[PDB]
């Protein structure tokens, strides 16, 4: 009933690949990531929304440190109580703290819910990416493997489920008979494929990539 392979890339539904540098913020550029491809679901336009907005505005009240770490859902959740989120445009990433200088003037998107997925079900995660857009997960990416990794379907054997940084997973394929998951990165254009990395599919929740997905949406 499924597709073998997605590529949300494909239809214009993801934007360019960001950059982090020192700070830990993985688990915004994951949020908006899924965000960004809703609103083009939504509106038929492409705009990057603001990573850093999350960091200086979804803080104490949603259990999340800026660049020393947060969280996908409670970021979803923050846009739905700020009732908006700017433009990467105008609240441009700094890779630092600041204060919350969120303009709703500036406004670029909005969110009206979320969906947590259930830990390591990489079945149902594959249905989401298909059925419902780039989806928000976690990886364990802990390993030197990992900086180091240029191309082809990454497979860690130290891999762990415990995830430590945040991702967005664009879709899945098959890369000659290894099954992988096609996975957005914030590390620049340089790392990678491209700014990307395919890691394993069906190998027992590998790096613990369905660990804990989330997805929001835009209704109308
Ligand atoms: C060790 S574990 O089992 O893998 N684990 C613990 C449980 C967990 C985890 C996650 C989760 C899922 C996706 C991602 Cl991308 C992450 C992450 C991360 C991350 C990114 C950058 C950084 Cl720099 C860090 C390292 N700092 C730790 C930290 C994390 C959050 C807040 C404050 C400090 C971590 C965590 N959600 N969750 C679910 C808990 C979410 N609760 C629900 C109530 O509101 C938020 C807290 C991690």
């Amino acid at each position: 009933i499924l597709p073998d392979s997605v590529d949300w890339r494909e239809k214009g539904c993801v934007t360019e690949v960001k950059y982090q540098g020192s700070c830990g913020a993985s688990w915004a550029f994951s949020a908006v990531g899924a965000l960004e491809a809703q609103l083009k679901l939504k509106t038929g336009k492409l705009v990057s929304l603001s990573a850093q907005n999350l960091v200086d505005c979804s803080t104490e009240k949603y259990g999340n440190k800026g660049c020393n770490g947060g969280f996908m859902t409670t970021a979803f959740q923050y846009i739905i109580d700020n009732k908006g989120i700017d433009s990467d445009a105008s609240y441009p990433y700094k890779a630092m703290d600041q204060k919350c200088q969120y303009d709703s003037k500036y406004r670029a998107a909005t969110c009206s819910k979320y969906t947590e997925l259930p830990y390591g079900r990489e079945d149902v995660l594959k249905e989401a990416v298909a059925n419902k857009g780039p989806v928000s997960v976690g990886v364990d990416a802990r390993h030197p493997s990992f900086f180091l990794y240029r191309s082809g379907v990454y497979y860690e054997p130290s891999c762990t489920q415990n995830v430590n940084h945040g991702v967005l997973v664009v879709g899945y394929g098959d890369l000659n008979g290894k099954e992988y998951w096609l996975v957005k990165n914030s590390w620049g254009h340089n790392f990678g494929e491209e700014g990307y990395i395919r890691m394993a599919r069906n190998k027992g929740n590998h790096c613990g990539i369905a660990s804990f997905p989330s997805y929001p949406e835009i209704l109308q």
